[PDB]
């Protein structure tokens, strides 16, 4: 029956000012480093627990005892993502309904239809880099966001964002960033509903309307894609199709979740490749011998075994959706020593779980794709970059196929140079990105 | 589209008399030296191809194009190991069932439970050697077989073979070797059903009963061991447990596969250590500074890094499981030059693969454990002592932990003398062992 550690407090604000930082996940990682596998985190009106060990997290992942909770971050996303898949509770009727309607369009069998459109965008990336002048460099996270946003727009909605025709991000993508910044400032204000913050909310509500015109644009224009299955698919359970309002929420949901975490993964993957040249050589050799055609096929992408190992090891060190939240379904005991009451919340700190030395050994900080050479050797719930159970990431296969195809084409067509000796700087939104990561790519002059 | 080399033929017997030798693997190695990275081998009613280069074998290890095949040796082992893990086809229902049920028993949590029993047997080895009189020598493969068989009996079935109390191998072990000898004599026979081999077959069915009754003995007695997880574990996929028939086959499977290859590895490791005194010194120094307790801990064993490199380097030169077999799942082309039809089989000649000068350099024949410092530096599929893919050795980590623990205790407690200047003579069963290898051990007088 153990007493739970807790980091330094700030009076009546409890632990909340600890999140008043521009790198909160990294700050939470440092706390778990000091306090261990579990620590209590308190805010005015809020208590949660951050789990860091596979021993405890494998228990939290028991779906009979814990269900998905909406963290404060997810409650803020809910303000425009509604009861879409990511921000609905499991007991809301629209979750299981949209889940049943939408899993068919994310199966491995469904990936074959998306592949051609994924290659369309990937070719646009390769041509951009091959058209650079000598000594021009690449802004990696920016170009990966161009790719993944264009890919989800094309594959999901048959809509072309045409990001590679833009030097500056879309207003839709710029507006998001303004909204989240206001979201995190509202926490540290004792009186957020003050008459004095109308100017803060005045610009904030404009961005919510900003997105709805694109959705009307996307719907009215309308193939075998995500948007098709939402208008014509019917839930087998209730026999019902999604209603128009929920359709709009899913489109908003898939546009965000469908691109940002995947561009982070690709950016971290390339960073680790240029910092570990032996791994890069190994990955480039596989890409060269497998991608024998000017355009990769679906089956050729499945053959990029080591590329996928690279992606998994990048996901281990820096899982770009760095946490998910749970609540206790009934009174229970965690680890035989931590009693929890019904409704008590948990946070799973994914980067800390993935650094569990009793699971991965002492070299947790080294980038070694060889950990994933045999997938069966990984214990249950030791590797959770895509969440857990029925609330796990519905886009997992989509993301990994897109990222394997794109990274394979990059390794086949260019040699990469870390010409600035880039010092990793992890920018934090609700996801993780290596900020300022730049490389030089020298074409191998292989035609498309 | 290249025409495939082939060794000398014997009329209607094709290449089969080339295997009428007591060192067939070494004979195949010599053919590979003359003919190169691939050669065809023909027998009455059978054709296969032996691969020797990482270039071709990296293609053969593609599980989308090739699956595990049962060689003639494995089909003969199947005659008493049934559909146990080693001799079942991947499409047989019992393979995946037993694979799913038994993988937990080779997890890190299971190694931690086996560790104490491994120490029990290792201490018996150290005590035997310290109890020798002056100028007495050690019969290395014999004592390594005593250790590995006792270890799998204890860790797998909570059964004590008590090999260190025996002056001659167990009759269960004598029958095994006699059975295989008849199998390899049955290979050269034109008329196997000739009545002149009735006396030969009479002992084969007697030896099978010898082994199955030992299984009864182990069964009748029946903890945290393999047999537990076989009787109480049930497959997550089908929800079913193994039936009694398959349990008996797994017990037979694990008794053989669980010890013979590992005692070969330990024997080759000690041979290479005493022939390379600088390597011996470095490994003995690591053993001294890490094994600070009278009993090694589990964590201390993971910390014997150079001992592990020694084991890997012994596995490179003399992989004690010297081959595995594959068949083409569909029509395919190997190396852009050798077309294969669906069902065509391949053999991977592991000792030759590990001598590929384009991978390891020109000093392939030298014993240098430093080759294995960085696994990321080793090209893909260059090092295959444990097989490939989902049909890779399930006991791999079990074997490496046992051999690292035992080799570390040997280096800590004794100085070793190659007093006969032993000439390596590799005996061949289905595995490889250094025959007649003897050393003298001078105790360092460190208590247990
Ligand atoms: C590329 C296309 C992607 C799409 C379309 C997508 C979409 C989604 C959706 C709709 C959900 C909620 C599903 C539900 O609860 O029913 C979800 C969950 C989740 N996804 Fe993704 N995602 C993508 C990529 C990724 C990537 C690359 C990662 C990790 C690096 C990731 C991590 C997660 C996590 C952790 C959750 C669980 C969130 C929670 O438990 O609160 N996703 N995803
Ligand atoms: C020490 C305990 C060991 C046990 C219990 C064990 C057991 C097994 C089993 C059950 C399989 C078949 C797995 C499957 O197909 O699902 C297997 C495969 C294999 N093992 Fe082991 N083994 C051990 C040690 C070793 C060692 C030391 C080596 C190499 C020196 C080795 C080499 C192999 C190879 C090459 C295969 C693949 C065989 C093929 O593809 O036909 N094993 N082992
Ligand atoms: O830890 C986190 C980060 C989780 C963000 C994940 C968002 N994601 C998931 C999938 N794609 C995006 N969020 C806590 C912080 C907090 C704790 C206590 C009190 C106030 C705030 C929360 O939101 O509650
Ligand atoms: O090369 C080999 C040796 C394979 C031994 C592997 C035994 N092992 C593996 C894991 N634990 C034991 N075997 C061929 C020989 C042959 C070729 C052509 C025609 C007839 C016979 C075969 O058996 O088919």
């Amino acid at each position: 029956i153990k007493e739970m550690p807790q980091p330094k407090t700030f009076g009546e604000l409890k632990n909340l000012p600890l999140l008043n930082t521009d790198k909160p996940v990294q700050a939470l990682m440092k706390i778990a480093d000091e306090l261990g596998e579990i620590f209590k985190f308190e805010a005015p009106g809020r208590v949660t627990r951050y789990l860091s060990s596979q021993r405890l997290i494998k228990e939290a992942c028991d779906e009979s005892r814990f269900d998905k909770n909406l963290s404060q971050a997810l409650k803020f996303v809910r303000d425009f993502a509604g009861d879409g898949l990511l921000t609905s509770w499991t007991h809301e009727k629209n979750w299981k309904k949209a889940h049943n309607i939408l899993l068919p369009s994310f199966s491995q069998q469904a990936m074959k239809g998306y592949h051609a459109m994924m290659v369309d965008i990937a070719v646009q990336l390769v041509q951009k880099w091959e058209r650079l002048n000598a000594d021009e460099h690449i802004e990696v996270p920016e170009d990966m966001t161009r790719l993944t946003l264009d890919t989800i727009g094309l594959c999901g909605f048959n809509y072309r964002f045409n990001s590679f025709y833009r030097d500056q991000p879309h207003p839709f993508i710029t507006s998001m960033v303004r909204a989240l910044d206001e979201a995190m400032n509202k926490l540290q204000r004792a009186n957020p509903d003050d008459p004095a913050y109308d100017e803060n909310k005045r610009q904030f509500q404009e961005d919510i309307k900003v997105m709805n015109d694109l959705v009307d644009k996307i719907i009215a224009d309308r193939s075998d894609d995500l948007l098709t299955h939402m208008l014509n698919g019917k839930d087998p359970e209730t026999g019902e199709p999604l209603d128009d309002e929920n359709i709009r929420y899913q489109i908003i949901t898939f546009l965000i979740a469908g691109h940002e975490t995947t561009s982070g993964l690709l950016s971290f993957a390339l960073y680790f490749l240029v910092k570990n040249p032996h791994v890069l050589q190994k990955a480039a050799e596989e890409a060269a011998r497998v991608l024998v055609d000017p355009v990769p096929s679906y089956k050729q992408v499945k053959q990029l075994k080591y590329v996928g190992m690279v992606l998994n090891e990048a996901l281990r060190l820096w899982p770009t959706a760095p946490a998910f939240s749970l609540y206790a379904k009934e009174d229970t005991v965690l680890g035989g020593e931590y009693p929890l009451e019904k409704g008590d919340e948990l946070m799973v700190l994914i980067p800390q779980l993935h650094r569990d030395k009793t699971i991965w050994g002492d070299d947790v900080e080294e980038f070694r794709p060889e950990r994933f050479e045999n997938p069966s050797a990984i214990p249950q719930h030791a590797f959770k970059p895509f969440g857990n159970g029925q609330r796990a990431c519905i886009g997992q296969q989509f993301a990994l196929h897109e990222a394997t195809l794109v990274l394979g084409m990059m390794l086949k067509h260019f040699d990469f140079e870390d010409h600035t000796n880039y010092e990793l700087d992890i920018k934090e939104t609700l996801t993780l990105k290596p900020e300022g990561f730049v490389v030089k790519a020298k074409s191998k002059k292989i035609p498309l």
